[PDB]
C-alpha cells in the first residue's frame, strides 16, 4: 500500500496563518498550514502553502505536486510540502 | 503504481567517490553515489550515502529510510538520501 503520509488533517489542523504584510523590497504572501506525519510516530509539522492556494481539509493526503528539489547536487523538499488526496 | 523513483543505477552509476581523509576535531567517513531522478525528465543528483555503508547497484530503488526530516517545522530530506529496492 502506502507512500510518505501527512494522513493528515486533524480538524484541528484546519488553519491557515500568513506570517506578514504586504511587502515589496522583501514581499509577503504567506498561508500556513499545521499537518503532522507518518514517522514511527504520527507527526506535527507546517505546510508553509501557496498563498493562492487555500486550505486543504481535514484528510489523508500525500506526496511531491513539486515538493522535492535539488537546490544543488540535492533531494530539496525546499520548494514545498505538496498534498494530494491519499491515493 | 508509482512512488519517489530513483529507478536509479545506470551502470555509469556504480560509485562511491569519499570527498575526503581521517578527520577528528571535524572528521571524515564520506562515501559517494552518482544517482538520478524522475520528475518530468529522468534526473542526476547524487546521493551522499553512508560510510558503512557500500553502494547502491545498478537498479531502481525507492524513498524514506530515514530519508527526510523536519530539522525545523520541517521535511527534511537533510539527513539523506535512502533506497530501497522499487516496491
Amino acid at each position: 500500500m502506502i507512500k510518505v503520509e501527512i494522513k493528515p488533517s486533524q480538524a484541528q489542523f484546519t488553519t491557515r496563518s500568513g506570517v506578514s504584510r504586504q511587502g515589496k523590497p522583501y514581499s509577503l504572501n504567506e498561508q500556513l498550514c499545521y499537518v503532522d506525519l507518518g514517522n514511527e510516530y504520527p507527526v506535527l509539522v507546517k505546510i508553509t502553502l501557496d498563498e493562492g492556494q487555500p486550505a486543504y481539509a481535514p484528510g489523508l493526503y500525500t506526496v511531491h505536486l513539486s515538493s522535492f528539489k535539488v537546490g544543488q547536487f540535492g533531494s530539496l523538499m525546499i520548494d514545498r510540502l505538496r498534498l494530494v488526496p491519499a491515493k
